[PDB]
């Protein structure tokens, strides 16, 4: 298993087991937006990797839909992570809840289903 | 206006009014995944990009909730492109749509809306 | 076609055609929530039901996931209708946008996601 | 408090508590679709019914964007719970989570953000 967009925004995995993930990074300089905090794609791409690996400790899955909601800004050097847990798993699609908590704090909530090739 | 997550990935800004902006980008080597397409955050980061210029042409705001439906995948050298529009304006929340497209083909529909500061 | 649902609401087809579909209703007293406005369940029926219409066009096919966005409140009387149209049409999935609109205001915004049985 | 649609779709209220709240039906004859299964409407109403008591015990709250995944159907004689807890509170929008059960199995996932008025 090898991500090279994972691997260029310097994540980590924490945890990998059937139908759940952990992944973790930490917001760099090159990760912030026109706003100054973590760009909406660095906190997304987070979730969706502990998404897609969680998802795909089942089987090949592709994301159909995501939904992502953002509850507080971060900032460079904040450490953040993305946990994934398994909502519900049927014959041809699979729903998943992510967290993304950084120093104990819910930041986001990621909610995504897969088609399961 | 710098954005150092749009400037690292090698986005660019094909439009900008009020209301609506497109942005557009090419898959690189690593903006691929661990199925070797481009990763879902690389193309939400495309979106949401776009979607962050379009409503900050309003005032200042921050995104709330963001719906990402993806249709088809890409491959590395793909050149795509995030086309914001307003929705919806109101006092304190506004909504955009922001079609992906690659090749006059619709590739993913972004929604989402912004809490107005 | 029998729907005992949108007939219990008094809901009315205005327009159905292939990958898409109208449907229009009233604002009744039972139609109501506790803040005296239409509840957002009736608006979100009758954007599910013009979905569920112009979606089984293409063949039987049940949702998956659903984005309903809220604009502006609607009292009793309001004349509404839920205007489906296909944005995506894949072969076990399909994605339509469908306008929640009263006297020429776009009162929600609806996109769903179903899977083509 | 009275609701007029949650009155007429025969709901009733099993739980409410500072920012949670469950809501319970049964799926009638007068709640079938034209698949012969429960509405998504009626199912999504009693969703948003709990969500919107939930929000509401923290102050007057509308809702601005909800997601329905739906994972199972049901038929007529149904008996449905939609469970809501708060995810996120923030000074003008929060965000709750809820679950659709039915026979201790989760037929359904709503997710929605209010905004505080
Ligand atoms: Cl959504």
């Amino acid at each position: 298993m090898r991500d090279p967009f994972m691997e260029a925004l310097g994540l980590k995995v924490l945890h990998l087991a059937p139908g759940e993930a952990v992944v973790a990074g930490e917001v760099r300089a090159d990760h912030l937006n026109l706003h100054g905090t973590a760009h909406g794609g660095f906190l997304y791409a987070l979730a969706d990797s502990a998404f897609a690996l969680a998802s795909n400790t089942r089987g090949p899955a592709v994301a159909l839909s995501c939904r992502m909601d953002y509850f507080r800004p971060l900032g460079a050097g904040a450490r953040v992570e993305a946990r994934a847990v398994e909502v519900n798993l049927s014959r041809r699609t699979a729903t998943y809840r992510v967290e993304v908590v950084s120093e104990g704090k819910l930041v986001a909530l990621f909610t995504g289903t897969v088609f399961r090739l």
